[PDB]
């Protein structure tokens, strides 16, 4: 399916199954098929999955312009109410965790029943002079400068790491093949844009919006997104927030803790 | 091309060429790129070749519902209509061989000139009471359960029995690399209804509804689907068929076999 | 984006960033992401830069007709005059360099400020009566058959020699994954039709006509297309145009010398 942002911008989504609607937004630098078996699971169990690609990513266009998380909450929100849904769980994952907090922030909470952050950057990633903790912000511009040299074999070096495979843990040469095929479809300029996105923007002020009920998740061996100054720091900001943690797991843990990441987001959505 | 099937799902198809109609059916997990070689062949000398990519593969819509072998033969049926296609010779091949037939069973036959069945699952390929021969419903049981956890590496597993690579058939690495290419591109969903489609539809009734020209072309090396219980059954339950077998020939014949498929093709429409 | 050419083919197409026009045309059997690195160089120092799929490639329709030079000279046009583009800089890399000169030569130079080609085919690529030095039909000819064959393993072989791996320059694995990829995505139509096209059509009547402002760029280490037949030949044809020399450069010199070519098509266009 597609709809048409307001600036143009035609963007891809899958709407799955029927019930109550629950609403993935993806992680850099993938697309909607990121989510395919958490789908698969939760529509065979009486839910509405709805995931869209960000513009620049995927199967949707590539604008030079609003590559930003005003303009990622915005595309959300035309989609939440082109589609009138209503008591809707949103569910980010890495930087889509950014997008479903500012489109809460910036729009209310009025179509939403539920709020999952998985491995989110929130509610801030990278440095502040009051956040000493964040990634220093020269590691960013570092992947910014290797994205514009080689992004192809950049993304193909970051399965490693992104997958925890550097640590041990398993994932079979056709998710790491899947996974470049995808990136490959991204825009490099949306590629490169989303890295400044997420290293600067600061979602603390979005923390203090969201009054819905809230479940963060995050592995506490994430070599990408360190769950100390995140997920833990978005627990405690979220009032009545619940967090659980994946004892070891990487970043990428939608793929080596699917099992597991099914069952509480059932769990969640029956709560 | 696309047009919209009935329940609004987007199918891409490529319609090539002048002359009389040749309309391609591709197999699981693949889309109308598997045709590529006998559409070029055909279409460079004097005939219009079509192929569409089933609901949920390739570049077409990825919808939850309708996987499954009524919805396939009236997606083709529209297909048929929309381009107001005469004497049509209908090629399928694998699970496509299914739609194909299941297409003249619903509709009839007459927009139809010829029928050519490759590698085919028809007459029937799981298991029946009365049809312990078939292939036991646990298999694909199994099957499913492997997808649901990885479908990438399950594909890409698949190359080597799918082309007989195990069994001295030579196949390049880019066919491979293409191969898991497009698998990827179809949906997690349509994926596995397929499973589910191909192994316990009955094509038996279709059979008997087969009033046209019809050729049967199996490998009798093939790995996937069983020669003895399913192209060497069609060819006696179709009235007037012909048979032919190549001989240790793989399931992807179509690439192993291309030249001897194309002549074959050509061979039937010029009978 | 895309837009309709005349005879029905949809064309994908990017518009990046404001400013005068950069149209860049792609070689074979790439699309436009080849230039998605020129694309945001340029975009990013206040310029409006623009690349499309050639009928058939990436992400456009796949046409069975229209696969020569004039009709995709006449896609340019449309695309041109789509966008209203006026003094648009032309850029063309290898089979490219024939449609933008094509371009000039059926529709003139109102609209256009400059052109450059790089490791282009111009101004002839085959042997003709009075041009023995150029590459025997032959060559070609046995292109075609091996492409007929198997077109993937063929792309996949061919990455060595286009970007010169075999004489010592370094492409990463991720860069070629990304060509492949990218080839795959073609019609196998489009990908022999081209070989046709790019061998035997003549752009020396198109040289004559060429009034603007031009900038010839070439490898003298280029294995596909001969810098001698070639490029030197379109720099002395083309009336006031400037030539570059990239010493020992391959044919895929947009990867291997991205930085000195940005940096060479910006000081063109601030001539």
């Amino acid at each position: 399916s597609t709809f048409v942002a307001k600036d143009g911008t035609q963007i891809y989504f899958k709407d799955w199954g029927s019930g109550k609607p629950v609403l993935f937004s993806h992680g850099w630098p993938l697309d909607a098929d990121m989510w395919e078996y958490q789908m698969e699971y939760l529509s065979s169990r009486g839910y509405r999955t709805i995931a869209f690609d960000r513009r620049g990513f995927g199967r949707s266009d590539q604008p030079w312009t609003g590559n930003d998380y005003d303009t990622f909450a915005d595309d959300i929100a035309q989609l939440i109410e082109h589609l009138d849904l209503k008591e809707v769980t949103l569910v980010g994952f890495s930087m889509g965790g950014g997008d479903v907090a500012r489109y809460i922030a910036r729009h209310g909470s009025a179509r939403v029943a539920g709020l999952v952050l998985l491995g989110a950057v929130t509610p801030i990633f990278g440095q502040k002079p009051d956040y000493p903790q964040g990634v220093p912000l020269d590691v960013f511009a570092r992947f910014k400068t290797e994205l514009l040299k080689d992004r192809a074999q950049f993304i193909s070096d970051f399965n490693a790491p992104f997958y925890g495979i550097n640590k041990g843990q398993v994932v079979s040469q056709g998710v790491q093949t899947q996974t470049l095929q995808i990136a490959l479809l991204a825009s490099l300029k949306a590629t490169v844009d989303c890295v400044t996105a997420f290293a600067e923007t600061d979602f603390r002020p979005d923390m203090a919006k969201i009054d819905v009920p809230t479940l963060v998740i995050h592995g506490d061996g994430d070599q990408i997104v360190p769950f100390e100054t995140t997920g833990k720091v978005a627990a405690e900001l979220i009032k009545g927030a619940e967090l659980k943690v994946y004892k070891d797991a990487p970043h990428g843990f939608a793929v080596t803790h699917a099992q597991q990441l099914n069952e509480d987001l059932l769990a969640f959505l029956k709560r």
